[PDB]
């Protein structure tokens, strides 16, 4: 965890008059959230909590303490000792979740992270990248990331983000449907989109896809499906059968493929995600 964590949220300096009242009572942060408290001078009073708010430990920090990180959900709430307190609070997170909490984009796959750890940065096309959250990531992370949909306001977000995090990215608006990718990709990556494509365009998208990934480079692919025993709840103008993407795939190196079930983010109400099956592949061309 030495440089695991990354903060994506810094508040500015905290006095005993404006340390804002939320922190000075029973709270926790999110999932994923860790705090970094930081004593600049004077005392700082720390209670750790039960989530019933009784106290199980308490701490007086100064500014030669070294105070851990706080973790995620973990309850407690602080306050000042000394009428001189001067403290900041910075809020960190693993880099897998850091565009998700500091901008609000969607959650990243997990297949994504996943196949990062197994492929080094590298230059990448994320083709149908929406907001952008699998480009973003992997910029973050060194990759050379090449970044193309359709959606102007998808595209201007992604264009925003990147100024603010001196990140290099190549972006375009396209037509996926075109198939006419025309440089060569150690990693090809559309986990977003799939299933908005033109079925009758798939067989060249994929083609194409195939046709420009460099030997020795992966190809991801995360896409709804529609089966005899699953179908699909939502009438996509794309969905993969059983078996069909593992087949357009056979002459590659499969590291994963599965055809689970999965959920979207969008709900049903009830308000319960909309449950389908999904099929995952991350292969290497030979």
């Amino acid at each position: 965890m030495k440089n695991e964590l990354i903060c994506y949220k810094q508040m500015p300096v905290w006095t005993k008059d404006n340390l804002p009242q939320m922190f000075q009572e029973k709270h926790n942060t999110k999932v994923g959230t860790w705090g970094k408290l930081t004593v600049l001078k004077g005392k700082l009073k720390f209670y750790e909590l039960t989530e019933n708010g009784d106290v199980i430990a308490e701490h007086i920090f100064t500014p030669e303490s070294h105070i851990p990180f706080v973790e995620p959900q973990a309850w407690h709430r602080v306050e000042a000792l000394s009428d001189d307190l001067e403290c900041t609070l910075g809020f960190y997170c693993k880099k897998e979740d850091y565009f998700s909490k500091k901008y609000n984009t969607t959650a990243i796959h997990g297949d994504v992270v996943d196949a990062a750890k197994i492929i080094s940065p590298c230059k990448v096309l994320d083709l149908g990248c929406g907001q952008g959250r699998n480009s973003l990531y992997l910029s973050l992370l060194g990759y050379d990331v090449t970044s193309w949909d359709h959606n102007e306001n998808s595209i201007a977000f992604l264009n925003e983000t990147k100024e603010k995090e001196n990140l290099n990215i190549s972006t375009a608006l396209y037509d996926i449907n075109a198939a006419n990718i025309q440089e060569n990709y150690d990693f090809i990556v559309s986990t977003v989109v799939f299933m908005f494509l033109n079925r009758e365009r798939v067989p060249s998208i994929i083609k194409n896809m195939k046709e420009h990934t460099n030997v020795g480079g992966y190809n991801l692919i995360v896409a709804a499906m529609s089966t005899d025993d699953v179908p699909c709840p939502l009438p996509f103008s794309f969905t993969f059968a059983e078996n069909e993407l593992k087949e357009y795939y056979k002459d590659w190196e499969f590291l994963e493929y599965n055809e689970n079930m999965g959920e979207l983010h969008k709900t049903d109400e009830n308000g319960n995600r909309i449950k389908m099956k999904f099929a995952t592949m991350l292969a290497r061309k030979k």
